[PDB]
RNA sequence: UCGGACU
């Protein structure tokens, strides 16, 4: 029996991330490319959110092993495709990624828990056909704690319409799993 | 439908 007040939880002054309006996509561009989208006077950022129709921020640095920064990608399916073209588009130009190869850009997007395994499908076949087919990888972290919402991350290296193909199957297998979360009780079904 | 890919 209850009588007294067990766990509140209100603000903590060690992280404080900043959560966007719509859906989300978080794109590990380079480092080195950051000079390059930030770098037209601080003023492409600010093109990419009024050109893709989209909410684009910048993101401070994952660790010192991370030779990336994360670009805030906010918005519809439309605004969502408008500007992440943009971000491969410059990697496109510039080739800051690798002069020998082509764009192969990280992103990171977040899913439930119990569901990375949805993301990459039966053992490693999510993983097998969006790197070979698709060339766009994905990825879920060893040491993985879940967040606020039971959401662990998942990492695609691909081209634009490589990390489309994959974002989305991705975000479909993830649908029929809150549909089987949602949705258990079908028929009559006998013991 | 779906379970931990990655050396």
């Amino acid at each position: 029996g209850a009588m007294g007040p067990s766990s509140v939880s209100g603000a903590a002054p060690f992280s404080s991330f900043m959560p966007p309006e719509q859906e989300t996509v978080h794109v590990f561009i380079p480092a080195q490319a950051v000079g390059a989208i930030i770098g037209d006077d601080g003023q492409h950022i600010k093109q990419l959110s009024r050109f893709a129709s989209a909410s684009i921020k910048i993101a401070p640095p994952e660790t010192p092993d991370s030779k990336v920064r994360m670009v805030v990608i906010t918005g519809p399916p439309e605004a969502q495709f408008k500007a992440q073209g943009r971000i491969y588009g410059k990697l496109k130009e510039e080739n800051f990624f690798g002069p020998k190869e082509e764009v192969k850009l990280e992103t990171h997007i977040r899913v439930p828990a119990s569901a990375a395994g949805r993301v990459i499908g039966k053992g490693g076949k999510t993983v097998n056909e969006l790197q070979n087919l698709t060339a766009a990888e994905v990825v879920v972290p060893r040491d993985q704690t879940p967040d606020e919402n039971e959401q662990v991350i998942v990492k695609i290296i691909g081209h634009f319409y490589a990390s489309q193909m994959a974002q989305r199957k991705i975000r479909d297998i993830l649908a029929q799993v809150k549909q089987q979360h949602q949705k258990g009780q079908s028929g009559q079904l006998q013991a």
